[PDB]
């Protein structure tokens, strides 16, 4: 199934590297940028949303009207919303590295998280665009074989789920 994941454009927590979960952060102004490039760039499909304010925003700026899915939500970080990557204890730093074993206080474990995720892909029966975060589109690209890193306001098709289509980043 054709599937284009759509990484919302950045926030100020994407500069100063702390871990972005269910804090309802707004885009920067470049975060918005972003975006705006997006439109044109993306298929006329069915769209659906994470219901997070950077992620609807970049939605709306894409030009789409999508329907919002709290399950297209990043990872709820917990305790650790807001911490910066830097001073992260190894284990934790080493858990999302490696994307296993991770569960903070307070917040979702990455194995909940994932199922949260595949659950709600297996439910979408046609083509279409998803609004979502880094750590969606990572848990996607990951379980695809492939590093799950992309840039902000960037978007990758899959046929899930078989594989990758292609990464899209604009300048």
């Amino acid at each position: 199934m054709e599937l284009w994941l759509v990484r919302h454009g950045e926030t100020l927590w994407n500069r100063e590297g702390r871990l972005l979960g269910w804090t309802d952060l707004p885009l920067t102004a470049e975060g918005e940028a972003q975006a705006r490039r997006l439109k044109g760039a993306l298929p006329s499909l069915p769209a659906f949303s994470s219901d997070l304010l950077r992620a609807r925003r970049t939605a709306e700026l894409a030009g789409f009207s999508p329907r919002l899915y709290p399950e297209m939500r990043e990872i709820h970080f917990g305790a650790l919303e807001g911490a910066l990557w830097e001073t992260l204890d190894p284990r934790y730093k080493e858990a999302l590295l490696r994307f296993q074993g991770f569960h903070p206080p307070g917040g979702e474990s990455l194995s909940a998280f994932q199922e949260r995720v595949f659950r709600f892909l297996e439910g979408l029966k046609a083509p279409a665009v998803l609004f979502t975060h880094g750590g969606v589109v990572r848990a996607v690209l990951r379980a695809l074989g492939e590093d799950g890193l992309v840039p902000p306001g960037s978007a990758v098709a899959v046929d899930w789920p078989r594989r990758v289509l292609v990464r899209l980043a604009l300048d």
